[PDB]
DNA sequence: GACCACGGCGCC
DNA sequence: AAACGGCGCCGCGGTC
Protein backbone atom coordinates (compact mmCIF):
# COMPACT_ATOMS: atom_id res chain seq x y z
CA UNK A 1 0.00 0.00 0.00
CA UNK A 2 1.46 3.25 -0.68
CA UNK A 3 2.09 5.20 2.36
CA UNK A 4 -0.27 8.91 2.91
CA UNK A 5 -0.29 11.19 5.32
CA UNK A 6 -2.89 10.95 8.21
CA UNK A 7 -5.98 11.83 7.77
CA UNK A 8 -7.91 8.47 6.25
CA UNK A 9 -10.74 9.58 3.90
CA UNK A 10 -15.03 8.97 4.84
CA UNK A 11 -15.18 4.78 4.86
CA UNK A 12 -11.31 4.03 5.08
CA UNK A 13 -10.99 0.37 7.58
CA UNK A 14 -9.43 1.09 10.87
CA UNK A 15 -6.54 -1.28 12.01
CA UNK A 16 -5.68 0.07 16.13
CA UNK A 17 -3.42 -1.42 18.84
CA UNK A 18 -4.00 -2.07 22.38
CA UNK A 19 -1.70 -2.25 25.60
CA UNK A 20 -4.07 -5.24 26.78
CA UNK A 21 -7.13 -6.90 25.37
CA UNK A 22 -9.48 -4.89 27.41
CA UNK A 23 -10.72 -1.56 25.77
CA UNK A 24 -11.75 0.02 29.01
CA UNK A 25 -8.25 -0.11 30.67
CA UNK A 26 -6.04 -0.17 27.38
CA UNK A 27 -3.75 2.41 26.46
CA UNK A 28 -4.03 3.23 22.49
CA UNK A 29 -0.47 2.43 21.27
CA UNK A 30 -1.16 2.79 17.46
CA UNK A 31 -4.09 3.75 14.65
CA UNK A 32 -3.86 3.55 10.82
CA UNK A 33 -6.25 3.20 8.15
CA UNK A 34 -6.65 1.77 4.80
CA UNK A 35 -8.72 2.73 2.05
CA UNK A 36 -7.95 3.40 -1.98
CA UNK A 37 -4.60 1.27 -2.29
CA UNK A 38 -2.93 3.61 0.81
CA UNK A 39 -2.17 3.61 3.93
CA UNK A 40 -2.66 6.13 6.75
CA UNK A 41 -0.44 6.15 9.94
CA UNK A 42 -1.43 8.26 12.74
CA UNK A 43 0.80 10.40 14.31
CA UNK A 44 -0.83 10.86 17.55
CA UNK A 45 -3.16 7.51 17.52
CA UNK A 46 -6.03 9.93 20.56
CA UNK A 47 -5.62 12.84 19.07
CA UNK A 48 -5.97 11.01 15.55
CA UNK A 49 -9.02 9.03 16.92
CA UNK A 50 -10.89 12.81 16.88
CA UNK A 51 -11.01 12.57 13.03
CA UNK A 52 -12.88 9.47 12.08
CA UNK A 53 -16.63 9.29 11.99
CA UNK A 54 -16.90 5.37 12.89
CA UNK A 55 -14.72 2.25 13.83
CA UNK A 56 -14.87 0.63 10.65
CA UNK A 57 -12.51 -3.07 10.39
CA UNK A 58 -11.55 -5.93 12.91
CA UNK A 59 -12.82 -5.50 16.49
CA UNK A 60 -14.63 -2.31 15.90
CA UNK A 61 -16.41 -2.48 18.95
CA UNK A 62 -13.34 -2.45 20.99
CA UNK A 63 -12.18 0.84 19.41
CA UNK A 64 -15.41 2.26 20.08
CA UNK A 65 -15.78 1.42 23.93
CA UNK A 66 -12.24 3.51 24.15
CA UNK A 67 -13.54 6.00 22.27
CA UNK A 68 -16.58 6.69 23.70
CA UNK A 69 -14.02 6.17 27.08
CA UNK A 70 -12.37 9.37 26.04
CA UNK A 71 -15.72 11.66 25.66
CA UNK A 72 -15.96 10.55 21.58
CA UNK A 73 -19.37 9.24 20.10
CA UNK A 74 -17.58 6.85 17.66
CA UNK A 75 -20.06 3.98 16.76
CA UNK A 76 -18.62 1.02 15.37
CA UNK A 77 -19.80 -0.22 12.28
CA UNK A 78 -18.62 -3.01 9.56
CA UNK A 79 -16.31 -5.58 11.20
CA UNK A 80 -15.18 -9.03 9.24
CA UNK A 81 -15.54 -11.04 12.67
CA UNK A 82 -18.89 -10.45 12.54
CA UNK A 83 -19.10 -11.85 8.79
CA UNK A 84 -17.01 -14.86 10.24
CA UNK A 85 -19.02 -15.80 13.25
CA UNK A 86 -22.10 -15.59 11.04
CA UNK A 87 -20.84 -18.37 8.36
CA UNK A 88 -19.29 -20.03 10.71
CA UNK A 89 -19.40 -19.65 14.64
CA UNK A 90 -16.27 -21.21 14.82
CA UNK A 91 -14.72 -18.55 13.63
CA UNK A 92 -13.97 -16.70 17.31
CA UNK A 93 -10.52 -14.98 17.04
CA UNK A 94 -8.83 -12.73 14.45
CA UNK A 95 -6.07 -15.02 14.89
CA UNK A 96 -7.90 -17.28 13.46
CA UNK A 97 -10.27 -15.38 10.87
CA UNK A 98 -6.98 -14.22 9.35
CA UNK A 99 -5.46 -17.36 8.63
CA UNK A 100 -9.11 -18.53 7.22
CA UNK A 101 -9.72 -15.95 5.06
CA UNK A 102 -6.81 -14.08 3.33
CA UNK A 103 -3.84 -12.78 5.81
CA UNK A 104 -1.97 -12.65 9.42
CA UNK A 105 -3.14 -10.63 12.52
CA UNK A 106 0.47 -8.71 13.31
CA UNK A 107 0.87 -6.20 15.97
CA UNK A 108 0.99 -3.00 13.78
CA UNK A 109 -1.84 -1.11 13.28
CA UNK A 110 -1.45 -0.38 9.45
CA UNK A 111 -1.42 -4.30 9.14
CA UNK A 112 -4.05 -4.38 10.70
CA UNK A 113 -5.87 -1.73 8.91
CA UNK A 114 -5.14 -3.20 5.39
CA UNK A 115 -5.92 -6.72 6.88
CA UNK A 116 -9.60 -5.22 7.86
CA UNK A 117 -9.50 -4.29 4.35
CA UNK A 118 -8.79 -7.46 2.76
CA UNK A 119 -11.13 -9.24 4.94
CA UNK A 120 -13.79 -7.27 4.90
CA UNK A 121 -13.88 -7.62 0.51
CA UNK A 122 -13.63 -11.73 0.74
CA UNK A 123 -16.29 -12.52 3.88
CA UNK A 124 -18.70 -9.94 1.91
CA UNK A 125 -17.95 -12.18 -1.02
CA UNK A 126 -18.77 -15.39 0.77
CA UNK A 127 -22.34 -13.63 2.13
CA UNK A 128 -23.23 -12.70 -1.39
CA UNK A 129 -26.55 -14.73 -1.98
CA UNK A 130 -26.45 -15.73 2.11
CA UNK A 131 -29.72 -13.51 2.73
CA UNK A 132 -30.75 -14.99 6.00
CA UNK A 133 -27.37 -14.57 6.67
CA UNK A 134 -27.33 -10.65 5.56
CA UNK A 135 -30.08 -10.00 7.54
CA UNK A 136 -28.74 -11.35 11.09
CA UNK A 137 -25.90 -9.01 9.96
CA UNK A 138 -27.46 -5.94 8.95
CA UNK A 139 -30.19 -6.20 11.06
CA UNK A 140 -29.12 -7.86 14.59
CA UNK A 141 -25.31 -8.13 14.59
CA UNK A 142 -23.77 -4.90 13.24
CA UNK A 143 -25.99 -2.43 15.02
CA UNK A 144 -25.93 -4.71 18.30
CA UNK A 145 -21.94 -4.30 17.98
CA UNK A 146 -22.85 -0.52 18.68
CA UNK A 147 -24.86 -1.26 21.79
CA UNK A 148 -22.80 -3.11 23.03
CA UNK A 149 -20.14 -0.61 23.06
CA UNK A 150 -22.45 1.90 25.15
CA UNK A 151 -22.58 -0.59 27.56
CA UNK A 152 -19.56 -1.61 28.07
CA UNK A 153 -18.18 1.87 28.49
CA UNK A 154 -21.01 3.03 30.73
CA UNK A 155 -20.92 0.11 33.06
CA UNK A 156 -22.49 -0.55 36.94
CA UNK A 157 -22.04 0.78 40.01
CA UNK A 158 -20.98 -1.63 43.12
CA UNK A 159 -20.88 -0.76 46.20
CA UNK A 160 -17.71 -1.57 47.10
CA UNK A 161 -17.31 -1.36 51.11
CA UNK A 162 -20.16 -3.67 51.59
CA UNK A 163 -17.85 -6.02 49.77
CA UNK A 164 -14.93 -5.21 52.00
CA UNK A 165 -16.87 -5.75 55.20
CA UNK A 166 -18.45 -8.95 53.48
CA UNK A 167 -14.62 -10.35 52.64
CA UNK A 168 -13.72 -9.76 56.61
CA UNK A 169 -16.83 -11.83 57.83
CA UNK A 170 -16.78 -14.84 54.95
CA UNK A 171 -13.03 -15.19 55.85
CA UNK A 172 -13.56 -16.14 59.43
CA UNK A 173 -16.19 -18.53 58.34
CA UNK A 174 -14.03 -20.50 56.31
CA UNK A 175 -11.38 -20.56 59.34
CA UNK A 176 -14.29 -22.14 61.29
CA UNK A 177 -14.97 -24.98 58.14
CA UNK A 178 -11.46 -25.19 57.00
CA UNK A 179 -10.34 -25.76 61.35
CA UNK A 180 -12.97 -29.06 61.29
CA UNK A 181 -11.83 -30.45 58.07
CA UNK A 182 -8.29 -30.91 59.32
CA UNK A 183 -9.63 -31.63 62.80
CA UNK A 184 -11.56 -34.72 60.63
CA UNK A 185 -8.74 -35.67 59.02
CA UNK A 186 -6.62 -35.80 61.68
CA UNK A 187 -4.12 -33.57 60.04
CA UNK A 188 -3.67 -29.98 57.66
CA UNK A 189 -4.02 -30.12 53.90
CA UNK A 190 -4.31 -27.86 51.21
CA UNK A 191 -8.41 -28.11 50.98
CA UNK A 192 -8.17 -26.25 47.98
CA UNK A 193 -6.11 -28.95 45.94
CA UNK A 194 -8.74 -31.20 44.65
CA UNK A 195 -6.03 -34.17 44.81
CA UNK A 196 -4.88 -33.42 48.37
CA UNK A 197 -8.74 -34.00 49.05
CA UNK A 198 -8.76 -37.08 47.04
CA UNK A 199 -6.47 -39.22 49.04
CA UNK A 200 -8.03 -37.86 52.35
CA UNK A 201 -11.42 -38.52 51.34
CA UNK A 202 -11.02 -42.25 49.67
CA UNK A 203 -7.92 -43.13 51.14
CA UNK A 204 -6.91 -41.88 54.08
CA UNK A 205 -10.90 -41.89 55.52
CA UNK A 206 -12.89 -44.94 53.92
CA UNK A 207 -15.28 -43.24 51.78
CA UNK A 208 -16.79 -45.35 48.04
CA UNK A 209 -15.48 -43.33 45.16
CA UNK A 210 -18.73 -42.54 43.12
CA UNK A 211 -17.50 -41.14 39.72
CA UNK A 212 -13.81 -40.56 38.07
CA UNK A 213 -13.06 -37.29 36.09
CA UNK A 214 -13.26 -36.96 32.57
CA UNK A 215 -9.57 -36.10 31.00
CA UNK A 216 -7.04 -38.21 33.52
CA UNK A 217 -9.82 -40.33 35.21
CA UNK A 218 -9.15 -39.62 39.03
CA UNK A 219 -11.60 -39.73 41.88
CA UNK A 220 -13.82 -37.23 41.81
CA UNK A 221 -14.83 -34.85 44.38
CA UNK A 222 -16.99 -32.55 42.59
CA UNK A 223 -20.45 -31.16 44.50
CA UNK A 224 -22.52 -34.25 43.20
CA UNK A 225 -20.23 -37.13 44.65
CA UNK A 226 -19.94 -35.39 47.40
CA UNK A 227 -23.68 -34.53 48.17
CA UNK A 228 -24.05 -38.59 47.62
CA UNK A 229 -21.36 -38.96 50.46
CA UNK A 230 -23.44 -36.77 52.88
CA UNK A 231 -24.72 -39.33 55.28
CA UNK A 232 -21.38 -40.95 54.72
CA UNK A 233 -19.23 -39.24 56.79
CA UNK A 234 -19.86 -35.64 58.79
CA UNK A 235 -16.22 -34.04 56.86
CA UNK A 236 -18.34 -33.78 53.15
CA UNK A 237 -20.87 -31.39 54.86
CA UNK A 238 -17.98 -29.14 55.72
CA UNK A 239 -16.42 -29.60 52.70
CA UNK A 240 -19.64 -28.48 50.16
CA UNK A 241 -19.83 -25.01 53.00
CA UNK A 242 -15.80 -24.43 52.29
CA UNK A 243 -16.78 -24.99 48.52
CA UNK A 244 -19.48 -22.88 48.07
CA UNK A 245 -17.79 -19.64 50.42
CA UNK A 246 -14.12 -19.84 48.90
CA UNK A 247 -15.78 -20.11 45.92
CA UNK A 248 -17.96 -16.88 46.10
CA UNK A 249 -14.85 -15.10 48.39
CA UNK A 250 -12.25 -15.97 45.51
CA UNK A 251 -14.42 -15.13 42.02
CA UNK A 252 -16.49 -12.20 43.27
CA UNK A 253 -16.01 -10.66 46.98
CA UNK A 254 -12.29 -10.30 46.34
CA UNK A 255 -11.74 -9.69 42.97
CA UNK A 256 -14.73 -7.21 41.91
CA UNK A 257 -13.96 -4.40 44.49
CA UNK A 258 -10.36 -3.90 42.66
CA UNK A 259 -11.81 -3.70 39.44
CA UNK A 260 -13.67 -0.57 39.37
CA UNK A 261 -12.39 2.07 36.88
CA UNK A 262 -10.99 5.70 38.11
CA UNK A 263 -12.58 7.73 35.73
CA UNK A 264 -16.38 6.49 35.95
CA UNK A 265 -16.05 4.79 39.60
CA UNK A 266 -17.87 2.14 38.00
CA UNK A 267 -17.13 -1.94 36.90
CA UNK A 268 -17.05 -2.14 32.90
CA UNK A 269 -17.24 -5.66 31.72
CA UNK A 270 -16.91 -6.68 27.96
CA UNK A 271 -19.83 -8.02 25.89
CA UNK A 272 -18.13 -10.49 23.67
CA UNK A 273 -19.78 -11.03 20.11
CA UNK A 274 -17.95 -13.70 18.49
CA UNK A 275 -17.05 -16.08 21.57
CA UNK A 276 -20.55 -18.93 21.58
CA UNK A 277 -21.44 -21.97 19.45
CA UNK A 278 -25.08 -20.71 19.64
CA UNK A 279 -25.21 -17.38 19.03
CA UNK A 280 -25.27 -16.11 22.70
CA UNK A 281 -23.37 -13.31 23.72
CA UNK A 282 -20.21 -14.09 26.60
CA UNK A 283 -19.08 -11.61 29.03
CA UNK A 284 -15.59 -11.44 30.80
CA UNK A 285 -13.01 -9.33 32.49
CA UNK A 286 -15.08 -9.67 34.80
CA UNK A 287 -18.08 -11.80 33.81
CA UNK A 288 -21.06 -10.07 34.89
CA UNK A 289 -23.63 -12.93 33.42
CA UNK A 290 -22.67 -15.01 35.90
CA UNK A 291 -22.99 -13.28 39.57
CA UNK A 292 -24.24 -15.47 42.33
CA UNK A 293 -27.84 -15.24 43.33
CA UNK A 294 -28.96 -18.52 44.49
CA UNK A 295 -27.69 -19.56 48.17
CA UNK A 296 -28.27 -16.60 51.03
CA UNK A 297 -24.49 -15.94 50.03
CA UNK A 298 -24.83 -15.54 46.47
CA UNK A 299 -27.79 -13.58 47.09
CA UNK A 300 -25.99 -11.02 49.73
CA UNK A 301 -23.39 -10.55 46.59
CA UNK A 302 -25.53 -9.38 44.17
CA UNK A 303 -27.24 -6.99 46.37
CA UNK A 304 -23.38 -5.33 45.68
CA UNK A 305 -24.92 -4.18 42.53
CA UNK A 306 -26.69 -1.09 43.07
CA UNK A 307 -27.79 2.27 40.93
CA UNK A 308 -26.50 5.65 40.72
CA UNK A 309 -27.78 7.84 43.15
CA UNK A 310 -31.27 9.18 41.71
CA UNK A 311 -31.79 6.62 39.39
CA UNK A 312 -32.73 2.58 39.69
CA UNK A 313 -32.40 -0.63 38.12
CA UNK A 314 -34.87 -1.96 36.23
CA UNK A 315 -34.35 -5.24 35.64
CA UNK A 316 -36.47 -7.59 32.45
CA UNK A 317 -36.09 -11.62 32.28
CA UNK A 318 -38.09 -13.63 29.28
CA UNK A 319 -40.31 -16.44 31.19
CA UNK A 320 -39.56 -20.04 30.57
CA UNK A 321 -37.74 -18.80 26.92
CA UNK A 322 -36.64 -21.50 25.43
CA UNK A 323 -39.21 -23.65 26.46
CA UNK A 324 -41.52 -20.87 24.06
CA UNK A 325 -39.18 -21.52 21.74
CA UNK A 326 -39.23 -24.64 21.38
CA UNK A 327 -43.01 -24.96 20.98
CA UNK A 328 -42.30 -22.90 17.77
CA UNK A 329 -39.78 -24.24 16.69
CA UNK A 330 -41.38 -27.52 17.12
CA UNK A 331 -45.23 -26.48 16.32
CA UNK A 332 -46.49 -29.34 19.74
CA UNK A 333 -49.79 -28.66 20.27
CA UNK A 334 -49.79 -29.16 23.78
CA UNK A 335 -46.97 -27.45 24.56
CA UNK A 336 -48.27 -24.29 22.54
CA UNK A 337 -51.62 -24.94 24.01
CA UNK A 338 -49.66 -24.56 27.83
CA UNK A 339 -48.78 -21.16 27.13
CA UNK A 340 -51.94 -19.83 25.65
CA UNK A 341 -53.31 -21.31 28.82
CA UNK A 342 -50.26 -18.84 30.72
CA UNK A 343 -49.38 -21.71 32.37
CA UNK A 344 -45.54 -22.03 33.99
CA UNK A 345 -43.81 -25.61 33.68
CA UNK A 346 -40.91 -24.93 36.26
CA UNK A 347 -43.57 -23.96 38.67
CA UNK A 348 -45.52 -27.03 37.79
CA UNK A 349 -42.17 -29.55 37.81
CA UNK A 350 -41.39 -28.03 41.08
CA UNK A 351 -44.83 -28.38 42.73
CA UNK A 352 -44.83 -32.44 41.84
CA UNK A 353 -40.60 -32.63 42.84
CA UNK A 354 -41.39 -31.44 46.33
CA UNK A 355 -44.40 -32.24 46.39
CA UNK A 356 -46.13 -28.47 47.95
CA UNK A 357 -48.80 -26.59 46.14
CA UNK A 358 -47.90 -24.32 43.50
CA UNK A 359 -47.83 -21.18 46.23
CA UNK A 360 -45.66 -22.91 48.19
CA UNK A 361 -42.68 -23.46 45.41
CA UNK A 362 -39.70 -20.46 46.59
CA UNK A 363 -36.95 -19.77 43.99
CA UNK A 364 -34.22 -22.71 44.91
CA UNK A 365 -36.75 -24.98 43.65
CA UNK A 366 -37.67 -23.53 40.80
CA UNK A 367 -34.04 -23.58 40.07
CA UNK A 368 -34.42 -27.41 40.66
CA UNK A 369 -36.94 -27.63 38.06
CA UNK A 370 -34.84 -25.55 35.69
CA UNK A 371 -32.06 -28.46 36.06
CA UNK A 372 -35.01 -31.04 35.73
CA UNK A 373 -37.17 -29.55 32.76
CA UNK A 374 -33.79 -28.17 30.35
CA UNK A 375 -32.11 -31.75 31.41
CA UNK A 376 -34.77 -34.28 30.34
CA UNK A 377 -35.52 -31.90 26.93
CA UNK A 378 -31.97 -31.88 25.78
CA UNK A 379 -30.82 -35.56 26.78
CA UNK A 380 -30.75 -35.95 30.10
CA UNK A 381 -30.12 -39.94 30.95
CA UNK A 382 -32.60 -41.88 33.81
CA UNK A 383 -29.83 -42.43 35.96
CA UNK A 384 -28.72 -38.57 36.81
CA UNK A 385 -32.29 -38.05 36.80
CA UNK A 386 -32.92 -40.59 39.78
CA UNK A 387 -29.82 -38.19 41.43
CA UNK A 388 -31.18 -34.98 41.13
CA UNK A 389 -34.79 -35.92 42.04
CA UNK A 390 -33.52 -38.63 44.88
CA UNK A 391 -36.51 -40.93 43.69
CA UNK A 392 -35.69 -44.52 42.64
CA UNK A 393 -34.34 -44.90 39.16
CA UNK A 394 -37.86 -46.29 37.67
CA UNK A 395 -39.58 -43.47 38.51
CA UNK A 396 -37.12 -41.10 36.88
CA UNK A 397 -37.07 -42.90 34.42
CA UNK A 398 -41.02 -42.49 34.23
CA UNK A 399 -40.94 -39.15 34.59
CA UNK A 400 -38.97 -38.85 30.65
CA UNK A 401 -41.35 -40.85 29.12
CA UNK A 402 -44.16 -39.29 30.65
CA UNK A 403 -42.37 -35.68 29.72
CA UNK A 404 -42.47 -36.31 26.07
CA UNK A 405 -45.59 -38.68 25.74
CA UNK A 406 -47.27 -35.36 26.64
CA UNK A 407 -45.10 -33.31 24.26
CA UNK A 408 -45.55 -35.55 21.30
CA UNK A 409 -44.17 -33.25 18.47
CA UNK A 410 -41.04 -32.64 20.26
CA UNK A 411 -39.10 -35.74 19.28
CA UNK A 412 -40.03 -35.31 15.67
CA UNK A 413 -38.29 -31.66 15.82
CA UNK A 414 -35.14 -33.32 17.49
CA UNK A 415 -35.35 -36.13 14.62
CA UNK A 416 -35.89 -33.57 11.43
CA UNK A 417 -33.16 -31.17 12.93
CA UNK A 418 -30.63 -34.17 13.05
CA UNK A 419 -31.26 -35.90 10.00
CA UNK A 420 -30.87 -32.20 8.20
CA UNK A 421 -27.22 -31.55 10.34
CA UNK A 422 -25.80 -34.79 9.41
CA UNK A 423 -26.85 -33.59 5.73
CA UNK A 424 -25.76 -30.28 5.70
CA UNK A 425 -23.34 -30.28 8.35
CA UNK A 426 -25.12 -27.75 10.03
CA UNK A 427 -27.97 -27.18 11.99
CA UNK A 428 -29.77 -23.23 12.35
CA UNK A 429 -31.81 -21.46 14.62
CA UNK A 430 -35.05 -19.42 13.03
CA UNK A 431 -33.38 -16.97 11.54
CA UNK A 432 -30.71 -18.87 9.50
CA UNK A 433 -27.95 -18.61 12.12
CA UNK A 434 -26.06 -22.13 11.69
CA UNK A 435 -23.86 -24.12 13.70
CA UNK A 436 -21.70 -26.82 11.87
CA UNK A 437 -21.28 -30.11 13.90
CA UNK A 438 -19.57 -32.36 12.04
CA UNK A 439 -19.46 -35.51 14.68
CA UNK A 440 -22.46 -36.73 13.85
CA UNK A 441 -21.43 -38.98 11.68
CA UNK A 442 -19.00 -40.18 14.33
CA UNK A 443 -18.86 -43.83 14.87
CA UNK A 444 -17.70 -43.71 18.86
CA UNK A 445 -21.47 -43.17 20.04
CA UNK A 446 -20.40 -41.60 23.13
CA UNK A 447 -19.12 -38.96 20.52
CA UNK A 448 -21.82 -39.13 18.24
CA UNK A 449 -24.52 -38.79 21.26
CA UNK A 450 -22.70 -35.82 22.77
CA UNK A 451 -22.44 -33.86 19.38
CA UNK A 452 -26.41 -34.60 18.52
CA UNK A 453 -26.97 -33.22 21.89
CA UNK A 454 -25.01 -29.92 21.21
CA UNK A 455 -26.80 -30.05 17.39
CA UNK A 456 -30.79 -30.00 18.80
CA UNK A 457 -29.82 -27.60 21.44
CA UNK A 458 -28.15 -25.11 19.30
CA UNK A 459 -31.46 -23.90 17.57
CA UNK A 460 -33.16 -23.53 20.47
CA UNK A 461 -30.77 -21.71 22.47
CA UNK A 462 -29.58 -19.69 19.41
CA UNK A 463 -32.87 -18.65 18.70
CA UNK A 464 -33.65 -17.30 22.30
CA UNK A 465 -30.02 -15.26 21.66
CA UNK A 466 -31.05 -14.08 18.80
CA UNK A 467 -34.36 -12.86 19.74
CA UNK A 468 -32.93 -11.02 22.59
CA UNK A 469 -30.34 -9.50 20.51
CA UNK A 470 -33.03 -7.96 18.52
CA UNK A 471 -35.00 -6.31 21.32
CA UNK A 472 -31.50 -5.22 22.12
CA UNK A 473 -31.66 -3.43 18.52
CA UNK A 474 -34.94 -1.81 19.27
CA UNK A 475 -34.77 -1.28 22.77
CA UNK A 476 -31.75 0.89 22.82
CA UNK A 477 -32.40 3.82 20.93
CA UNK A 478 -36.26 4.19 23.01
CA UNK A 479 -33.55 4.36 26.25
CA UNK A 480 -31.32 6.96 25.14
CA UNK A 481 -34.41 9.21 24.23
CA UNK A 482 -35.83 8.89 27.59
CA UNK A 483 -32.50 9.91 29.09
CA UNK A 484 -32.21 5.51 30.47
CA UNK A 485 -29.08 3.46 30.66
CA UNK A 486 -28.85 -0.41 28.82
CA UNK A 487 -26.05 -1.94 31.47
CA UNK A 488 -26.30 -5.52 31.36
CA UNK A 489 -27.64 -8.40 29.41
CA UNK A 490 -27.88 -11.88 30.87
CA UNK A 491 -29.02 -14.67 28.29
CA UNK A 492 -32.47 -13.93 27.88
CA UNK A 493 -31.92 -10.90 30.58
CA UNK A 494 -31.56 -6.39 30.69
CA UNK A 495 -30.50 -4.48 33.47
CA UNK A 496 -31.29 -1.42 32.37
CA UNK A 497 -30.63 2.01 34.83
CA UNK A 498 -33.16 4.53 34.64
CA UNK A 499 -33.79 8.05 36.46
CA UNK A 500 -36.43 7.91 39.11
CA UNK A 501 -39.03 9.94 37.66
CA UNK A 502 -38.66 7.95 34.30
CA UNK A 503 -38.32 4.14 35.98
CA UNK A 504 -41.91 2.61 35.66
CA UNK A 505 -42.42 4.45 32.06
CA UNK A 506 -38.90 2.77 30.88
CA UNK A 507 -39.78 -0.62 32.95
CA UNK A 508 -43.32 -0.58 30.75
CA UNK A 509 -41.89 0.29 27.56
CA UNK A 510 -38.62 -2.30 27.60
CA UNK A 511 -40.88 -4.89 28.92
CA UNK A 512 -43.16 -4.34 26.01
CA UNK A 513 -40.39 -3.90 23.27
CA UNK A 514 -38.81 -7.54 24.67
CA UNK A 515 -42.50 -9.15 24.67
CA UNK A 516 -43.17 -8.11 21.01
CA UNK A 517 -39.73 -7.96 19.76
CA UNK A 518 -40.65 -10.81 17.33
CA UNK A 519 -43.70 -12.59 17.44
CA UNK A 520 -43.93 -16.69 17.74
CA UNK A 521 -47.14 -19.35 18.08
CA UNK A 522 -46.73 -18.68 21.94
CA UNK A 523 -46.86 -14.91 23.49
CA UNK A 524 -43.43 -14.49 25.11
CA UNK A 525 -43.84 -12.82 29.00
CA UNK A 526 -41.42 -10.65 30.08
CA UNK A 527 -40.83 -10.50 33.82
CA UNK A 528 -39.74 -6.89 35.13
CA UNK A 529 -38.69 -5.60 39.07
CA UNK A 530 -37.32 -2.33 39.65
CA UNK A 531 -34.89 -1.81 42.74
CA UNK A 532 -32.08 0.00 43.91
CA UNK A 533 -30.16 -3.20 43.88
CA UNK A 534 -29.80 -6.30 41.16
CA UNK A 535 -31.63 -8.58 43.78
CA UNK A 536 -34.82 -5.94 44.69
CA UNK A 537 -35.15 -5.51 41.09
CA UNK A 538 -35.82 -8.83 40.45
CA UNK A 539 -38.04 -9.80 43.55
C1' DG B 1 5.38 -13.09 35.67
C1' DA B 2 2.90 -15.79 32.05
C1' DC B 3 0.50 -19.81 30.11
C1' DC B 4 -1.58 -24.07 30.36
C1' DA B 5 -5.04 -28.34 31.03
C1' DC B 6 -7.83 -29.88 34.39
C1' DG B 7 -11.38 -30.16 37.77
C1' DG B 8 -14.61 -27.68 39.58
C1' DC B 9 -18.55 -24.38 39.79
C1' DG B 10 -20.80 -19.72 39.33
C1' DC B 11 -24.79 -18.07 35.93
C1' DC B 12 -28.20 -18.61 31.87
C1' DA C 1 -20.50 -38.79 38.40
C1' DA C 2 -24.20 -39.76 35.64
C1' DA C 3 -26.58 -39.84 27.58
C1' DC C 4 -28.82 -31.98 29.54
C1' DG C 5 -26.60 -27.54 26.52
C1' DG C 6 -23.94 -22.75 26.44
C1' DC C 7 -20.18 -19.91 28.81
C1' DG C 8 -15.53 -17.66 31.88
C1' DC C 9 -12.74 -17.70 36.14
C1' DC C 10 -10.62 -19.75 40.10
C1' DG C 11 -6.77 -22.61 42.34
C1' DC C 12 -3.74 -26.39 41.75
C1' DG C 13 0.06 -28.45 39.77
C1' DG C 14 3.08 -27.97 36.22
C1' DT C 15 5.89 -25.65 33.03
C1' DC C 16 8.63 -22.04 30.88
N1 LIG D 1 -29.77 -26.65 28.88
C1 LIG D 1 -29.96 -25.83 29.92
N2 LIG D 1 -30.36 -24.56 29.63
C2 LIG D 1 -30.57 -23.68 30.64
C3 LIG D 1 -30.39 -24.06 32.03
N3 LIG D 1 -30.68 -22.99 32.78
C4 LIG D 1 -31.04 -22.00 31.93
N4 LIG D 1 -30.95 -22.41 30.65
C5 LIG D 1 -31.30 -21.71 29.40
C6 LIG D 1 -32.75 -22.14 29.20
C7 LIG D 1 -33.56 -21.00 29.76
O1 LIG D 1 -34.83 -20.90 29.13
C8 LIG D 1 -32.66 -19.81 29.46
C9 LIG D 1 -32.86 -18.62 30.40
O2 LIG D 1 -32.67 -19.01 31.76
P1 LIG D 1 -33.65 -18.56 32.95
O3 LIG D 1 -32.95 -18.85 34.23
O4 LIG D 1 -34.16 -17.15 32.79
O5 LIG D 1 -34.85 -19.62 32.81
P2 LIG D 1 -36.26 -19.43 32.04
O6 LIG D 1 -36.28 -18.25 31.12
O7 LIG D 1 -36.58 -20.75 31.42
O8 LIG D 1 -37.25 -19.33 33.30
P3 LIG D 1 -37.77 -18.03 34.14
O9 LIG D 1 -39.24 -18.05 33.84
O10 LIG D 1 -37.01 -16.86 33.57
O11 LIG D 1 -37.43 -18.38 35.56
O12 LIG D 1 -31.30 -20.29 29.50
C10 LIG D 1 -29.97 -25.46 32.26
O13 LIG D 1 -29.79 -25.86 33.43
N5 LIG D 1 -29.77 -26.24 31.19
MG1 LIG E 1 -35.94 -16.41 31.86
MG1 LIG F 1 -32.77 -15.21 33.04
MG1 LIG G 1 -12.47 -26.13 31.14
Amino acid sequence: LEEAPWPPPEGAFVGFVLSRKEPMWADLLALAAARGGRVHRAPEPYKALRDLKEARGLLAKDLSVLALREGLGLPPGDDPMLLAYLLDPSNTTPEGVARRYGGEWTEEAGERAALSERLFANLWGRLEGEERLLWLYREVERPLSAVLAHMEATGVRLDVAYLRALSLEVAEEIARLEAEVFRLAGHPFNLNSRDQLERVLFDELGLPAIGKTEKTGKRSTSAAVLEALREAHPIVEKILQYRELTKLKSTYIDPLPDLIHPRTGRLHTRFNQTATATGRLSSSDPNLQNIPVRTPLGQRIRRAFIAEEGWLLVALDYSQIELRVLAHLSGDENLIRVFQEGRDIHTETASWMFGVPREAVDPLMRRAAKTINFGVLYGMSAHRLSQELAIPYEEAQAFIERYFQSFPKVRAWIEKTLEEGRRRGYVETLFGRRRYVPDLEARVKSVREAAERMAFNMPVQGTAADLMKLAMVKLFPRLEEMGARMLLQVHDELVLEAPKERAEAVARLAKEVMEGVYPLAVPLEVEVGIGEDWLSAKE
